[PDB]
């Protein structure tokens, strides 16, 4: 209420306090009496209901911090001109349709936050704020930046994510101290060649734009720690780019137009831990490209145009997670046995009819996803996958399972739905750790084995669209809990 605000105002002037916190008090109008509190250096008014800041705030000539986020402001009074020491101005989450003209006159500012307003224009007069080291105008409606952005030579962070930019002014290259430049979720058709002038750049946000190419000069930004180009129109990378990014920890080329790996050979991948290339049109992985990729442990090639794997596929000994889903692979080579560090292998939605015996040598394999292939059998050597917890075989052409399936000590999840299974093996009962067993949509599955009752942790079982005609018809009407209870009691394992 007005009273508790006046009390805090009186308390502030009675302590001669240099900070005033009136945040989160549902204030609609701030009393004029605040003008008397001229000793304030910090004023916090965020998360209130302010539709205007009173002109009297201009009397607080010693303010260095004015925090106004999460109000309903549409402007600021010209009296803020008097705030000749203000360093930080927090205006995010208001209702600004422009930067208020007085803000362009607050040349002491080093930090200006304007996230999530409705601003359409950054006027040429932005040049007046040459002390700015942090400028965030993310989540507005800005279509263009003026060339005058280049007179902000002290910028360290510039965040213009979620705007409508089609280009960047070449004068951005005068902002030589920028380490964090976020342009993601704009409409950028290109980047200026001067981007390479930003030699201290370590974070560069470019995902979700309309880019067709990356400037060769980006290779001068050798402090980049990630390069995420997801969702653009890129199909190549410029000469020697990736090998020049000596601190690159990850690379994302997902959702682009690549048909081949970027040119430059194995040296472009010697520093990254992960490589994400999903949703392109890549038709081949070059022989030898990972020969220098000593720390690369995660490779995502999902949704490409692979019809085979390179002859040195088994040399990828440091790979831990490998996603090859939604390609056109018809076989996995025997040399898969070389991938002794592999823990996750996703092969969903390919054209696989059989699996190699070498698959059984994947001793660390924890998750194997073969959903939506054409598999007519499993090799006996799957029995040696003692670390396997999740085996997804949904939607294939399996008729029987190898008896060795019961040797999968650690298996918890077995997806067998949408197959041609005529029966489960009795060895299913040695799967002591099985929890989820999906059998739905197996139209030739007319019985279940007694030894399924031996699976003590079995808590999820689906049998929809399974005839199960050898069991009592009233039991299958009772659902899985009834079927498993029947197998226990009438079975000889109790």
């Amino acid at each position: 209420s007005n009273a508790e605000v006046i009390k805090e105002l009186n308390k502030c002037r009675e302590e001669n306090s240099m900070r005033l916190d009136l945040s989160k008090r549902s204030i609609h109008i701030l009393p004029s009496s605040i003008k008397e509190l001229t000793q304030l250096t910090e004023l916090y008014l965020y998360s209130n209901k302010l539709q205007s800041l009173p002109a009297e705030v201009g009397c607080l000539v010693n303010l260095m911090t004015l925090a106004l986020s999460e109000n309903s402001l549409t402007s600021l009074p010209d009296s803020l001109d008097n705030l000749k020491k203000l360093r930080m101005l927090d205006l995010r989450h208001n209702k600004l349709r422009e930067i208020p003209s007085v803000v362009y006159r607050l040349d002491s500012l080093t930090t200006l936050y304007l996230r999530f307003n409705r601003i359409t224009t950054v006027e040429k007069d932005i040049k007046n704020l040459s002390k700015l080291s942090m400028l965030s105008i993310r989540e507005n409606k800005i279509k263009q930046l003026p060339a005058e952005i280049g007179e902000l030579c002290n910028l360290i962070t510039l965040d213009v994510a979620h705007n409508q930019l089609e280009h960047l002014p070449k004068e951005i290259g005068n902002c030589t101290q920028i380490t964090n430049l976020d342009l993601q979720h704009n409409e950028l058709l290109d980047l200026p060649d001067t981007i390479g002038n930003l030699s201290s750049l370590s974070r560069l946000g470019l995902r979700y734009n309309r880019l067709s190419a990356i400037p060769r000069s980006l290779a001068k930004c050798s402090a980049l720690e990630e390069l995420n180009l997801e969702n653009n129109n890129i199909s190549t990378l410029p000469e020697s780019l990736l090998s020049s990014l000596v601190k690159l920890n990850s690379l994302t080329l997902a959702r682009n137009c690549f048909q081949l790996y970027p040119v430059g050979g194995p040296s472009q991948f010697s520093t990254i831990y992960s490589l994400n290339m999903e949703h392109n049109r890549i038709n081949k992985i070059p022989f030898g490209i990972f020969s220098r990729a000593k720390v690369l442990s995660k490779l995502n090639m999902k949704d490409n145009q692979l019809t085979s794997l390179p002859l040195d596929f088994g040399t990828w000994t440091s790979m831990v997670e490998l996603n090859l889903a939604t390609n056109q692979l018809t076989k996995i080579p025997e040399d898969v046995s070389g991938l002794v560090s592999l823990e996750v292998l996703i092969l969903s939605n390919n054209l696989l009819k059989k699996l190699p015996h070498g698959l059984g040598n994947l001793r660390k394999l924890r998750e194997l996803d073969l959903e939506e292939n054409k598999l007519e059998s499993l090799p006996n050597e799957i029995a040696y996958l003692k670390d396997l917890q999740k085996l997804v075989l949904t939607n294939n052409q399996l008729t029987t399972l190898p008896r060795g399936i019961g040797h999968l000590t650690n298996l918890t999840h077995l997806g067998l739905g949408e197959n041609l299974l005529t029966h489960l093996p009795e060895e299913i009962g040695t799967l002591e750790n099985l929890e989820e067993l999906y059998l739905n949509d197996n139209p030739n599955l007319h019985s279940l084995p007694f030894e399924l009752a031996l699976c003590s942790k079995l808590s999820i079982m689906s049998i929809e669209n399974c005839p199960l005609s050898h069991l009592p018809p009233q039991i299958v009407a009772g659902g899985p809990s009834f079927i498993i209870q029947f197998l226990k009691m009438q079975g000889p394992y109790r």
